[PDB]
DNA sequence: CCAGGGCTGATCGTGCAAAAGTCGTGCCAGCCGTCT
């Protein structure tokens, strides 16, 4: 029942919301999906849901389900207790099985591909894996989320990833909202990444912000977020690379040749 | 004076696979027994 905390950073009334959502949730031990835009603010969710479960007590091992190999797949993902080098005593290690009463993190899960959503599926209720070799196969109890920003109805349509992985993968699946849309928060955000950015650059002090600089800041529609935030203001800090007179200029892309 | 961290050494490992070798049986040449 321990809350981890981190960093919440939620003043949207709809983050808030968001937190109270997932809380709901942690309990439960269904699979559950996870679903953001390019600057989302995901991976400390999924996170958050397995930091707030019973069996907070798990090993939270969170594959990358993009760049496993192909060929690999079979062994990867089950895993063959002869191990290697002979007659030796030790064990083959596994991805599935290195998750028993710890919550699996998937990630890219549209991006997965055909062999991959084949090779999930027949996993997902069944509970059991059999290691390469041997005659007998055994039971995990393993708490499927996932975590994607592509759009699954259209996937499906497609035919590109298959239609029943995705149904039966997450009864209740998280709605994750917008920077433009929080627009709240980025006094507060804003505020917050330039404070630890002071010191990775090795200055003092904040010098202030004018009002322009948040003339700017609320006025933009933000394409690929959040991250996007931390990234508007970190380089225009070190930009700017002092502490005396108060930051005064943003940029919005280093891409403008000027 | 007692517990925590580092580091060295002590310990466990008789097989998998690639190429050379043998195997059995067939094909064909050359000698010899016998009838016409
Ligand atoms: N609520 C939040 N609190 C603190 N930091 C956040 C929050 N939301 C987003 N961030 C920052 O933005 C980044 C989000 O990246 P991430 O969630 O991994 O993107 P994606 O979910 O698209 O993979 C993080 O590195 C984090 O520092």
């Amino acid at each position: 029942m321990a809350e981890y905390k981190d960093n919440l950073l939620g003043e949207a009334n709809s983050f808030l919301e968001v937190l109270e959502q997932v809380s709901h949730l942690a309990p439960l031990d269904k699979p559950v999906l996870i679903i953001g835009e390019r600057g989302t603010g995901k991976e400390l969710i999924a996170s958050r849901l397995h930091y707030l479960s019973s069996r907070w007590q798990g090993p939270f091992i969170s594959l990358n389900c993009a760049a496993l190999n192909e060929n690999l797949l079979d062994s990867e993902l089950f895993g063959h207790e002869a191990g290697a080098f002979t007659g030796a005593q030790k064990r083959h290690p596994g991805r599935f099985e290195r998750a028993d009463g710890g919550t699996l993190f998937l990630d890219e899960l549209a991006t997965a591909p055909m062999m991959v959503q084949e090779k999930l599926l027949r996993v997902i209720e069944y509970g059991e894996l059999e290691r390469v070799g041997g005659s007998q196969p055994l039971q995990v109890n393993v708490r499927l989320v996932c975590a994607t920003n592509a759009d699954l109805p259209a996937m499906v349509n497609e035919g590109t990833f298959r239609a029943d992985l995705l149904d039966r993968l997450a009864f209740d699946v998280v709605q994750l909202p917008p920077l433009r849309e929080r627009e709240s928060d980025i006094m507060l955000m804003a505020e917050y990444f330039a404070i630890q950015m002071c010191r990775e650059i090795k200055l003092p002090l904040f010098p202030g912000f004018t009002e322009r600089a948040r003339e700017t800041l609320l006025n933009y529609r933000w394409p690929g977020n959040i991250r996007e935030l931390k990234n508007v203001v970190e380089r225009s800090v070190y930009r700017h690379g002092t502490s005396d007179y108060p930051l005064d200029d943003i940029i919005i892309d280093p891409f403008k040749r000027r």
